[PDB]
């Protein structure tokens, strides 16, 4: 059972949940990539974006662009590992996209323009079963975050998921590792130091929404606003309106660090907390969560895919001697890998719900 | 006689367009900036904009946002040193702006998008009467480079006007005293090494005109293609087909150096060719080619409105011990302020040389 | 009466305690810079690295280099305005200092290896009367950030004051005025997104003492430790345990930003917080606090000489929307700039007290 | 029958150089690495530099940092692949290493100090039989470019041979194959747009060798010289006094590029320059010289081990397009694995050569 995939959107994120399907081991046999969709059909131009990464680097796969028949004037076909995906134009409207008729099933929605439940349910209208939202959704659709609420997920009910963001996959491991092991945040709040994204300018441009993010984004520290401020609340209830936070915008092009300041419910100590994460990482949360005893910078972290690795010694370190409430707690992720990572583990999550119920 | 000018595209050359002229002293009293247009009318965030730059800094002018009339919601009208400017809504054809309404007759034509001439002509059609484009253009527009040949601009047929690109500023100034002061160029090739810009990615992402323009900008040496490769020739024709060249877009936001290499006509050295440029910035060529003696680096050229400013010593270190014929000479530019200024000037020459005619 | 002052060494904080002493227009008027003290000499280059910055511009004053006498190989005098300071060699040892003979008396202790007390009595010994370290200080020296503790500066007692870090005369203002005002701060942690500086390494390289520290750090989000950690309790008493932090060091040549969690020991609101630093900002803290209403970027604070100047918007849009006790203020520094001139501002004011006692 | 071998100063070539051998399969079998030297013995952060580097990533060896007795305070042996390395106590002379204690006959020398073929021989003199130094070589050292010249290695009077720099390693195969197959360089000039290096500055610093090369490396197009000024002329004897060249150091972290302006000796077309370099790439530069066919950036060449990797469509898009004599050529580099890759190389030839002589 080759679970039928439609990407679109190939950017930073299509491409690199691409890559998380081929570098897993699961293209062509497990999940069937059938297309990507993106503003050119030049495959030509494709392949030259998978195959050079200026941060993640070159790919395991291999890739071919090769044209459906002769008489198209430019390659058409990617074909990645003898497996034939087809580059589809993209659409204004999700429902122009022809994914009933490509047999296409899950499409992954990760262009940024389609992040309301309504407009994404568009690409079930042109023949999708179901949509992931590689972003926060507005308009009602589900919210699951892998490792802490993906079980919540219904066949019968939920047709337009959405994997929250970067930051909240972050976060929220970290807080459901807290509220089960019941050190509990009474309040929380949260600073991301975070690289820019595609959304950020080279020099001073315009950006109507949010006027500072439209600063030079690699010469400039940019305050602005993170997802998972309301996304945590989302994901696990007991934090709603309890945690909130800010985004500052540095200039690193890939990975980010949360930092987490919150109070506890009942007296501990950072001793117990740092235990506890470890422990958690190591057994409920392994593979989303993880740790780290080393003296790492940012650059370390490209490419690792856990959701959420814990800095043991920059948490221990960087705590009150004495304290049994006011706890601060530093955590990494790779905005780009481990997102993508996750993206994937949901399709192949609801694919198996979906398949074992209907 | 204010000089009616509007600007069309308000961003980093149409902002440092404006402040030129605010420095020098023209607003209000030798140009009458009577309208600016970009993506907004929301006059508040054009204060913003023009008060804070994260390159050239906070501007000597006062920023003041008004609403024309009490029955409009957001600020419209600039106010900069009790001069009104008005925010006009941009237009996907410059025939639909109002240019002859609101009295404008010169356009500034920065947006980028309109670079042909006759796209550039719908400036006229909706009510100007000159244009100047800030940047090359295709479809026969004239180039002139300010110093060079601004002599050979006419009234009676240059409608549509060119000044050229930042590169093509720096290096014909150098290309015009070499061959007036007749060292002379065989053939020669260049190489801009250029600050990133508004073009350029964040991350890396979808450029499918120049596939390599798309990589992430500002951690990465990308080579590509100068805009003085073509102009040069357009100003001096003596140099069409004996020079070309490339650029190496590096991680700066700000500032680039022209890197020539040139084969003489006759047999000199590069201390005659080092007094030559000296003495051509003080005499000729003043407030367009300029020089120095010191160990400079690129932060201080920002702010430096010469177009080309020669490097004495770099040129000197780093050229052959007795040589007659091949020769590097190395010249700086801030590619975003100069060029401007420049732009004023070719304004206010065309609107006297247009007066002392028709 | 001038001010005996010589620096020992003129570097980032060196030459912008300089640029802020003849910038003031203090030079020679009241305060005399007898002479600069560093690794070199040569008066040719210090005038060098005196007339272009990278980060803060071309100067007001202008510096010249002479020979002081004829029979020196190379010009050993600048001449800042008129006015001569000498430039002495750099001993390993603050004892071997000349101070007593050229005349010195105030001693700007910059070079950052004699932080502990004693090693700066070493001046003393040699002839100053008194020395301000640049940093924090070790061996019980007298932690003074101006506009919050210098009325317990006495002229008896103190001989060698430490003016804190460049964090904690950011941070210090803020706390100052929260228990001034009596919100009160039971328990908080902080975290500074700070610039990095000239004890950071272009490639990874060595750094024993601090292992991350070392990495390349222009291409890195580096945790470290901060100065702020220890200082703000040694001027605040107040905060002796309740407080502590971390530093985030980012890729940007400077301006930084403090960004306190705290929670409050009454209950309040993050308006009245912000009302109570405004007020607070205009009134008693006015030149040392500030505040900012509009959308700025850490590259609108250079050249910003308040020690914190507070983000009203950034912080009342990051707070959980209706709470009485868990708070995040967020507050700016040019950590070059705003330093530097508290520098000055402490030579100054000891000074006068000591005129006033002996 | 193993190469016994030291490296004094492990920082980016020499641990470069550690990873090469390993990589390339040799430690422990043709390669024994007897002991590493720098200004720690502590085994502990010499670990965590080698399996954390920012630009390389994480190393496919394995790193252990063992004590080599009970008494030793700090692990002071490595254990890479089983295989262990002393931790020796740097000295400020070679002559006062210990290395014919050790066993060591091949010294890789890469602190960047002892670049003087006198200072070199204090190696020789310390008990090691061959000196090769990372670096262009003052005082006579025999200058081999392994691809170009090793050949011209005597065993019998080459005893301290340098490596030259990595500019000459990709310059110098280029101008090999454009003498020997006959287009000849009558004269040449080169530039080299260049990664910052660690004798660079974060921020302005002192640099009385060269005034430019202090300012904050990286936020500065930097002008400054190059190492294959010289060396080329000494690779290459034919081309003393025709070819010469300068540096331009930017804002990237590693890989740099060369940009060649040189004239033939006789008329001939760019494209059968091209093919030429094609030609050798495939027969007899093979695994030195390689080229590419692709759109290619900076970051496309970290971890790329040739010396020199034309740019095909870089050049060939960017010359006179009548030309016969006057042309560019454009090659790649990362300059520090792939020099690495060669010092390792040339240890090995002249390994070899030597035992085969004596
Ligand atoms: N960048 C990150 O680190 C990150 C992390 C987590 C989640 N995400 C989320 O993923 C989404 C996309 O982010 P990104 O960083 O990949 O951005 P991106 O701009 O790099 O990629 C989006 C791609 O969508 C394409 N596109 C736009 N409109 C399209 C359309 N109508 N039809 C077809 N293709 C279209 C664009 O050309 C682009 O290639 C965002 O919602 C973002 O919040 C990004
Ligand atoms: N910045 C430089 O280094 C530089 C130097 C020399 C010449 N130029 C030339 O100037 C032109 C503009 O360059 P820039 O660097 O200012 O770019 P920019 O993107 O900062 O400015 C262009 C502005 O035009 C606006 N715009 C887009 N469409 C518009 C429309 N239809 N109507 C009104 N406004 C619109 C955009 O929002 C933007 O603010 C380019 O063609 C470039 O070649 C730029
Ligand atoms: N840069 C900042 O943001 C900042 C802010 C606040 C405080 N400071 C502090 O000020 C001190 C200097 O820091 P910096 O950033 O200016 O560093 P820097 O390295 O630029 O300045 C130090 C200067 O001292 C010189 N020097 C070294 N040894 C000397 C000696 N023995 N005698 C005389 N001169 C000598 C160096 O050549 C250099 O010019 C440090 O203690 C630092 O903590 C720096
Ligand atoms: N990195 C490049 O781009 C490159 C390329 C070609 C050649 N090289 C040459 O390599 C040499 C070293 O440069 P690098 O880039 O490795 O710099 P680096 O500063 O990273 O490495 C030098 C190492 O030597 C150590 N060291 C200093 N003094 C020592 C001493 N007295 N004894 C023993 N070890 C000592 C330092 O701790 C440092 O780790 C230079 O001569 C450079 O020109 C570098």
């Amino acid at each position: 059972a080759p679970i039928k995939v439609g990407i679109n959107g190939f950017g930073r994120i299509g491409r690199m949940v691409f890559q998380a399907i081929c570098d897993q081991g699961l293209i062509g046999t497990e999940i069937d990539v059938v297309a990507v969709v993106d503003m050119s059909t030049n495959a030509e131009y494709f392949a030259y974006q998978m195959k050079h990464d200026t941060v993640h680097g070159r790919p395991k796969y291999t890739v071919e662009a090769v044209k459906s028949s002769p008489s198209v004037e430019t390659a058409d076909v990617l074909v990645v590992n003898g497996h034939r995906i087809k580059c589809v134009k993209a659409q204004r409207n999700p429902a122009d996209l022809p994914w009933g008729k490509l047999g296409v099933d899950y499409v992954i929605e990760s262009t940024g323009l389609f992040t309301d439940k309504l407009k994404a349910e568009g690409h079930i209208k042109g023949g999708a079963k179901k949509v992931v939202i590689s972003a926060p959704a507005s308009g009602g659709a589900k919210t699951i975050v892998m490792g802490v609420n993906q079980h919540e997920y219904s066949p019968a009910s939920h047709h337009v998921v959405s994997n929250a963001s970067c930051t909240t996959n972050c976060l929220a491991p970290i807080v459901h590792v807290l509220t089960k092991e019941n050190f509990g945040i009474e309040t929380g709040l949260m600073t991301t130091i975070h690289s820019y994204t595609a959304t950020q300018k080279t020099v001073d441009g315009v950006s109507l929404k949010d006027w500072r993010g439209g600063r030079a984004a690699a010469v400039n520290i940019i305050p602005s606003t993170t997802g998972a401020a309301k996304a945590v609340g989302m994901v696990i209830p007991s934090t709603k309106g309890k945690l909130t936070g800010m985004s500052f915008r540095v200039p690193t092009p890939d990975v980010s660090v949360v930092d987490l300041t919150f109070r506890a419910t009942r007296d501990t100590s950072i001793q117990e907390i740092d235990k506890a994460i470890k422990k958690a990482a190591q057994t409920y949360m392994k593979g989303i969560l993880g740790f780290t005893d080393e003296e790492l910078v940012s650059a370390d972290f490209i490419n690792d895919n856990r959701s959420s690795v814990y800095d043991s010694k920059a948490t221990l370190q960087n705590n009150l001697p004495g304290e049994k409430r006011f706890f601060k707690v530093v955590s990494w992720y790779d905005n780009e890998w481990a997102y993508s990572h996750r993206v994937v583990d949901l399709v192949r999550y609801m694919a198996a719900k979906d398949a074992a119920s209907s």
